[PDB]
């Protein structure tokens, strides 16, 4: 299934899913504020890896846009109503920030609903906790 999924993503960069991941933990679409732009992206959280893609319009389903090793990923909650440097003045709701150390930058994610934000934050915590746990 990892190899299937990757085959549906054009312009892949870097190591293959089957080589460094075992499990798609969560997928969903989110608004991303980065470098002053707002764009919708499909996000995929795997063990060890966060990937985001542009979904192809129907006018292969995805175009690869970014990946982050979760072991160097930092995450920060954003309180609703925040409008600041990283949101470039946009009023954030249902949001959080992700640190991409590989490019020395943060970007902001926003989910459609509060429940969806909570799903993402909990999944990121669980990925971290499993990764740090003693293995069986
Ligand atoms: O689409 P354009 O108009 O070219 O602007 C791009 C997109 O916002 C990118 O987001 P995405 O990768 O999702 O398509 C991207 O990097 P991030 O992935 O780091 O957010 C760029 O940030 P910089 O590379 O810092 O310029 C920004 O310049």
């Amino acid at each position: 299934a990892l190899e299937q999924l990757q085959s549906h993503i054009e312009g892949w960069e870097g190591s293959n899913l089957t080589d460094i991941c075992t499990q798609l933990l969560l997928q969903g679409t989110l608004l991303k504020i980065s470098a002053g732009n707002i764009q919708e992206r499909a996000f995929f959280l795997f063990d060890n890896l966060l990937v985001y893609c542009k979904r192809k319009s129907r006018v292969s389903l995805y175009i690869f846009r970014g990946r982050i090793n979760t072991e160097v990923m930092e995450v920060e909650n954003v309180e609703d109503g925040t409008a600041d440097y990283h949101s470039n003045g946009y009023t954030v709701t249902n949001g959080w920030k992700i640190h991409n150390t590989a490019k020395n930058k943060w970007f902001v994610c926003m989910a459609k609903t509060a429940e969806e934000k909570q799903k993402w934050l909990d999944a990121i915590i669980r990925e971290r906790e499993q990764r740090e746990s003693l293995k069986l």
